[PDB]
């Protein structure tokens, strides 16, 4: 029906040793394009002083990031994937467990959508 | 009312010349990237065979990214800004003139609100 799926999340209430640990968010990063299906190009993570993490990973013609703010729990996700055979709730999923967020709000938008282009 | 402010947008009918040039993104995503005031953090992008280019600018707290389909004239891009120093409306403007789209869509996202944190 189009090009990509791409779900923008928040997440509320999440371990927020988690969210300030670069290392760790990194590894739940990229085992979530792992469990979504998703080949990946590239990825970078930063740490953000005094708290936080942003890290972006690059896949097949599409992304996978998040931005963290551990003084308030929250982290700011996005999942947008290419392609049937990758299924960015898989990477959710992962996520939301990795993060132990109480709280999750996620819009699921169409990329690209074929009636469009 | 929010740490964030994002944009989802929808290009269409693009320069599809632009939408291929890897070096031209890079450089146009990075102008929008100081047009709006943001500072940044890292910038990596990428081209595809045999048609496509992929890039995000990681900015502090959040990200601008990228995601070309030259057949198409079509490209999604994503302008997540943090601060009310940064406009996330500036970067639109300098990509919609750049990429020289006829026709876009977009949806403006309040990234952690202050009533839901």
């Amino acid at each position: 029906k189009s090009l990509g799926r791409h779900l923008v999340a928040e997440f509320y209430e999440c371990d927020r040793e988690v969210l300030d640990n670069v290392q760790l968010i990194e590894q739940e990063m990229k085992q979530a394009a792992y469990e979504s299906g998703a080949t990946i190009v590239t990825s970078t993570f930063h740490r953000f002083l005094p708290y936080g993490v942003s890290g972006v990973v690059v896949i097949s013609e599409s992304h996978l990031t998040i931005h963290t703010w551990p003084e308030y729990g929250y982290a700011a996700i996005d999942l947008f994937t290419c392609g049937e055979d990758v299924d960015p709730w898989k990477a959710f999923e992962h996520l939301k467990k990795a993060l132990k967020a109480k709280r999750v709000h996620v819009v699921e938008h169409e990329r690209g959508r074929y009636d469009e282009i």
